[PDB]
């Protein structure tokens, strides 16, 4: 397996490893990326965040259950040089994570696409809005099964929404 960086500093660069919706996030980003600060809820591969990277966005933070797989993502961190300021991996699941009552917002931008038939996302969601995890404006990125459960928490707006296949692909903003 392997991951290619399609944007940024690192674009054409391929990356060892065990859509249209994402081009208009990172559109509206262009603007604020270089001081949005993300988290990628579920890493596997890491493409999202390492995307995020390339297009130099203040930080990203991996959250990743699987040690195998949070020690690649490290690997490839350690690969192309990045500062503990600029990418942080923590080994855990972002459900138990998320628990975690902040005192102050962390994210900028939100990369949600756990597996499917487990409400996982919207126990995610739940657990952002709930634990002061959101900085204002804050765009969530959501990749849910294809057809029905997503409802917008009510102090978020449904900016995009597409499904092709069996993949719904959502966009919120956090407006509160």
């Amino acid at each position: 397996g392997e991951v290619r960086i399609i944007a940024g500093l690192w674009r054409g660069r391929k990356l060892p490893v065990l859509d249209r919706v994402k081009e208009t996030l990172f559109n509206w980003l262009m603007p604020y990326i270089h001081q949005s600060e993300c988290l990628d809820g579920f890493a596997g591969s890491g493409s999202l965040g390492f995307e995020a990277l390339s297009r130099q966005a203040k930080k990203v933070t991996f959250l990743e259950l699987d040690k195998t797989v949070a020690n690649q993502l490290k690997k490839n961190l350690q690969t192309l040089k990045c500062s503990s300021e600029q990418a942080e991996v923590i080994n855990q699941s972002s459900l138990d994570f998320l628990k975690q009552p902040q005192n102050q917002p962390h994210f900028d931008v939100v990369f949600l696409d756990p597996p499917f038939h487990f409400n996982l996302a919207e126990q995610a969601i739940s657990l952002l809005c709930e634990n002061n995890w959101l900085k204002p404006n804050a765009l969530i990125y959501v990749e849910t099964e294809k057809d029905k459960p997503l409802i917008t928490p009510e102090n978020w707006t449904l900016l995009k929404e597409k499904t092709t296949g069996i993949v719904s692909y959502r966009l919120y903003q956090n407006l509160e």
